[PDB]
């Protein structure tokens, strides 16, 4: 600590600037800035991917005194005790996960138009067949969202998932890897056909 500010990832930039400067940089760039209506707080920018940015606001704890230094941090509802294990911890796990999720197959960036089209045009394909993918949110980036269809004579159904540190949660569930996400919801599906939920 103690150095924050001047910290080497440290850089002076507007918010509209900040993301104009990782424009031409690659992803997984992260930035420090303070806030001047923050004054005990920090803020963090980081690009995800093509033209989406998102912020982090960082809060510090344990202040005795104006002096003194926070000597914990809270972020992503985690508690740190260094600020070197934040940038780690955060972006090795960040940018796997990214790295992985995107470059998954089933990965479509469809527009919400599209996305009925394309679900439509499927079902259309397989009517007498359930289907199920997932798409990047743009009302609310980080977050993903899942949509899938039964039959074309079917209802869309669309649900929504939580991004975590941890992997990926879904309605209250973990899903420490992609792969089981994907059965996961198999297995819902093939129990929600049968009604029995439970017995």
């Amino acid at each position: 600590t103690h150095r924050v500010i001047n910290h080497p990832y440290y850089f002076p930039f507007n918010g509209r600037q900040a993301e104009d400067y990782l424009r031409s940089k690659e992803r997984g760039e992260f930035v420090i800035r303070q806030s001047s209506r923050g004054d005990d707080h920090l803020v963090i920018t980081w690009k995800l991917d093509k033209d989406l940015f998102q912020h982090i606001d960082i809060q510090e704890l344990e202040k005795e005194n104006p002096l003194a230094l926070g000597k914990v941090l809270i972020v992503d509802n985690q508690k740190y005790n260094d600020l070197d294990q934040i940038i780690v911890e955060y972006l090795q796990n960040k940018v796997r996960l990214l790295n992985e999720m995107t470059s998954s197959e089933k990965f479509k960036s469809g527009t919400k138009k599209d996305v009925v089209k394309f679900i439509e045009d499927y079902s259309r394909v397989n009517p007498n067949k359930s289907v199920y993918y997932f798409s990047l949110n743009h009302d609310n980036p980080g977050w993903f969202y899942l949509m899938f269809k039964i039959n074309a004579n079917s209802k869309l159904y669309t649900w929504n998932v939580k991004l975590t540190n941890t992997g990926y949660f879904l309605v209250n569930y973990n899903y420490p890897s992609v792969i089981q996400l994907c059965n996961g919801f198999k297995t819902l599906l093939k129990s929600l056909e049968h009604h029995h939920h439970h017995h």
